């Protein structure tokens, strides 16, 4: 996906910015309907996980687990008891700092999803496909939160819509546009990962305007990438 | 483009200066949901009314929002900040200073009271839509109301209720016609509708702020400012 | 609406009452039918939210918050935590007094629901209609109390039903009668409240006549309203 | 309105009124609505307590002692003293503080069994009027009330009361109806409810006078009209 | 009134009514009633419990004191002293504590099964005396009560009673019914209770009679008149174990 | 009554009874109707406890102790004790406390499995001589009934038995029933989980005189009729 | 009883049987059965740990220790002591309490995987002998029991296994079913695979600890044992 | 037969020495369950992955999992043998040594992200599979995310995602082909797809890993290992 390149290879900073991450929460109340289950959700659950991966992904981050914190605890309690006592074979001996810790906490939201089965029209002819073809439509709104941990004011807060337009040409491959590509993905996966994808690098330029971080280069202020994002947020 | 309400909130005159306050969250108390085809636990309503309040009120020019529905995480990141630093071994450069969490005096909150859906032929919606009068289009309502609260007294100081009404049709895929009881959005209509509702809840609360003396404008005068008396007239 | 028109113009107390509120339970164990999901309730959740509404709009009462008490003390830390080492910018503090305090509590149940789709008889009569055409009826009781908290009694106790007879004439727009006029609002909705604005209303009456709380001007006692919702009352 | 209220509310005084604390009176039933209701509404409203409060004030014999929002109270309470300890309230605004009022007696109860059917003709049909083809309902409720002894903790009083009530609508939202004649504007099934509830208060006031739990103002007044029409109801 | 009723309403007097806490009987049928009722529909009342305690002090044996509620219980006792510890209180309205009655015995229960099927002609018909197209239902539930030691936590009685009731409804909220149990005996009663109920209670109502008589045999308690062990109600329900 | 209940009830005399405590017996079959049921009505009636307390008792082998309510009788404890502490109550009333009975040996089980089919002709038909249209049931119940030594938590028996019970109705509410014929007019599955829990009982006092656990108070009954009858289905 | 059984009871003995504390069993196959069943009925009976408690005792390789219901256990320890620390119990009613036997091995598993669907001719067909018209059913379920070690928490031995069972009804209750790499069975199919598989994993535990010497046989000349190495061979 | 997955897995080179690594859960965040007519309640995807994933990490021959699941267990395991020998009485032959737990540097974890599955008839698998174009063969597809977290400051190290896609159709009763964008298995699709997947995340990890300088393999010779090249260029 585009999303991913432009992602991967931004201009980069003085340093990698500590963050740690909460979750990003479904709050769409959507479900599949009639003939899904009626406990499938109509978006995936799992978009702390590319968040994350979306933050590494960015070259701008260094991401603090807090999702499994209990168990990191726990494997703490374990080292320390396999220390204490001084026997432990050095060749196993783990040093332990203290938690890393960070002045910024990243949360989220997915706010919306929309999805609807069109043929023919606009989709139709951008696809060069028959006017019969059904294709899908598949939008996601997501927002992103920085908060400030020293004062718990919110530092930043995009807000990022992707939709995409797709259909089946091959058994599990998809062709699809950003409002051409394939994908081997599923269409509302695309999207949630695009959305938050775009959602970072909103984030990223939306800090650096704001002074919260610095680019090695003020001159690479000016990237092409940048400015593309830049200007999606009008 | 964008809604009438957002460029209305986007555009208020300023206040003497920005107010603090606490944002707990906006419950959706319709006990809506999707009828059949729908799965019996899809939300008539989005479930992100909080999300959105927050946005509203930072670009309302009149508030800093202190989020609280993480407040135990915050928290516990202090903790993990000063177990990092209690022993003064930390990097100097990867030093994090703690100032005290910033207090607010009134504290936010809301309840989505009602939702109704249903679609429609011919009629009002028919003319202004210039379609056929077999072609169908949509109605929904959401009803908000926020509440503001004095965290000194427990008074509940302002309690604002709004409703939006939006008529829409899809003319193009993704594309939605909409009436507010013409403009054209990308977004899906019961969203636009919430968005609307909250962002003109958060400008009758500014008004009703100022009436009861709550917070003050900067320029005096500018109580007759074309947006407030907009929204003024359309609380009677 | 009527209810709320009423509501409004009431005459003035002595001084307003302030009152702890605590929720009105939805007790009418009731949902709506196919092709409603399982779990639309057939009555909006919100009756709290427009008691504490109708209270301040009555004029009477100051309404002291409650469902969110636990919220309230934690921003009260939060206060005192931000200014209990002097060093707070001065215009910056905040000032924090005692909870305020009340000698009574209201609290309330909606006590049953009633709601049916007919044809012809009295509402195709007075809407002037066909008695094909479709009209709702919907009806709702409402119990409010106010308890002593001195003592654990209850000093007041008041109760409402109102049914509204409705059709769609425009889309969003309804005409309805009460047990001719029209609304925006949803029928269920107008009902709901309008049992609500009575309720305190009524608790307003019962209140004067049992010397719970005195008018400015004790001839108003035969206040068109006042006697209007007395007379409803029986 | 109906019988039962009006019989509820004229009946003999007793000696001195009686505190009686109420905690929730549950639904027992088990039961639901039927297909196309949804799967969660229940066969009968689900405020049988409030009813049961409002019942036993009408009565002239009780003063009910609400229990359900005690934690409430007692927050409320807290918040009282909080606000007037230090001595620096306005004394217009200070709140006097009581103890909590305490009863002997603890009323409990359980709505015990529902059923409902549509009936068409038959024997209604002629105390209504109508023709075998027009659909009538029938509602039954039944109703458990239990007087403990909060001393003891014995139980010192369950009683049981059933309505049935024959009705249908004449008018939109009218209901003519019979207690195995009059009109009620209030949905049958809740008609029901209420009726029982009321008397379930009345078979409670008469059960008490045969065990000495409290005995009549007027000593004449213990064969009361009333009190006898529900004694016969009782057996 | 049910036959049941009236045999444990006429029961010969024990030399002292006998304390007992009661406890839940638990529906343990696991069973729900079939389309089209709610699936959350219970295909047997929940309010045993109740039918219990109340057949308990019915039988003129059994003093029941009150466990359901223990917590309220409690709390109202709380706010009894608190009215009261400060000696203000208005002396007409002093309440006197005495500590909760305790009782040697805990009696509980399980519903342990219930049938129900619509059934048409077959011996029904014939002992209901009509048509051989008409339907009539029948209901059958097991009870099972425990009565247990609270020195020693053993199990002093376990009875176990079941009632089957052929029933249909002849008049708008009156049904005709047969208890199997003397169907034979053709014996037709007319009840304006619902059938399931009907056969709950009675199987309740007959489990304390065997309760009582189990007691009896094994010197749990004892009859004011030794000689009354051959009452008529009393052998009539022996025989039914 | 069943044939399971006449051996259960007549077998030979232990030396003395045997204590033991009884935990619940866990349905785990995971089943339950099908359409037209409730989705909740259990396959299975979940009463088994309750029976096996009672089969434990009509063995003449065993005095079941009750656990599921130790909490109920602990309480009734503590109110016995405030009772007489003070020396008060009422000498006919007064209720001596011995110990809890205690109990070496805990017993415990599972229901495992379930099936239920409807069936029609077959050997069914051709036993029960009826027409080969005519649909009878087969219920099939395993349960499993396992002995726990407390001194050491070791399972001392583990012992699986099968009922599978031919039925069909021939008058309202009797049943033909016959064990791979005989009449019940309790339902077919009951008579199953029945079954197979008192034939449980019946193989659990087999396998504790075979391993010493306990002892029969004629040694040379070992070669009693019913003991070798269920000793050899299995 | 089906070739596992045979086999599980007939295992050369080991040079004393091994104490293992027995967890649960975790059904993780997330599958329920479809229309017309309820919503809520299982695919797989949920009684896998009672077999595998079972098992493990059939083998006569281990001692397993009761572990679900510790708490129960450790109430009846608590009665005991309480009812014997005054030293008044009659001696014959004296019961003398030990430590619980503990265990250095900790065995736990998973159900992980299921399928059903109903099948004709194929393979079936021939190994049934029946038209390629008439149908069978197949259920299949694979299993992951793990041994793991108390005194490191590292996991000792982990073997798997699937067992698929063609099946169709000859007469009521009596079922043809054959062990897909034929026999009768009064059990239901699904029953017989999961226990046949939870059969076939205590085997493949028990050679995957001979080889790994977590264990030994009486005599290691019977490591190649015909049921041993049969069951080597499946792995 | 056996997935390439599997066969590669099971063949990579050496690291340096064994790394213990701790394994919580591997969660289900795809949302799905089965459609009509399946029960509500079934899942779409297994949920074993985390046995499947202790399985995968040992037979890489690069970690050592220690498994957390049961931890609360082993715990009172040990209190039992504690309590069974601090009397010093205890059978000689019954002794039980106690260690410390052993601890580790890493933990996985992990999250199925994804799930569809869809039934399909003629296009390229009536080609490849070699059938008619009305029979139906189904496509399974699933995405997983391994995460590796540092315990002693809880930066997450790595973060790796893998998808695999198969079409399959049965031939014979409980025999399936298959595809893996012919191969033939006795297993179940489904579960054939997430256990490939599992297995493609451990190898993606083992790579990330070298890359990162969490770990180096023993042969320096291997450093451009053709099965570490295969699973890198998956990644990219």
């Amino acid at each position: 996906a585009q999303s991913y390149k432009d992602l991967t290879h931004l201009p980069a900073p003085t340093g990698k910015i500590f963050v740690s991450v909460y979750n990003i929460q479904d709050e769409t109340g959507q479900f599949k309907p009639y003939p899904a289950s009626n406990f499938s959700t109509a978006v995936p659950q799992s978009a702390t996980a590319m968040l994350v991966t979306a933050l590494k992904d960015s070259r701008w981050f260094i991401p603090l687990e807090r999702q499994g914190l209990q168990n990191l605890l726990n494997e703490r309690k374990i080292i320390r008891a396999a220390q204490e006592n001084g026997t432990v074979a050095i060749n196993n001996r783990i040093p332990l700092q203290s938690l890393t810790a960070a002045n910024i906490m990243v949360e989220g939201s997915i706010i919306g999803y929309e999805s609807n089965v069109k043929s023919g029209g606009v989709g139709a002819r951008y696809f060069g496909i028959g006017a019969d073809t059904q294709y899908q439509l598949d939008q996601i709104a997501v927002n992103l939160r920085v908060v400030n941990v020293s004062t718990g004011e919110i530092l930043s807060s995009v807000n990022t819509s992707k939709t995409i337009l797709s259909y089946e040409v091959q058994a599990g491959v998809f062709r699809f546009i950003d409002y051409v590509g394939y994908t081997s993905n599923e269409p509302v996966m695309l999207c949630l990962m695009s959305a938050i994808e775009t959602g970072v690098i909103f984030l990223i330029n939306d800090g650096i305007d704001r002074g919260l971080w610095d680019l090695q280069n003020k001159a690479e202020r000016q990237n092409d990438i940048l400015v593309k994002y830049r200007h999606m947020s009008v």
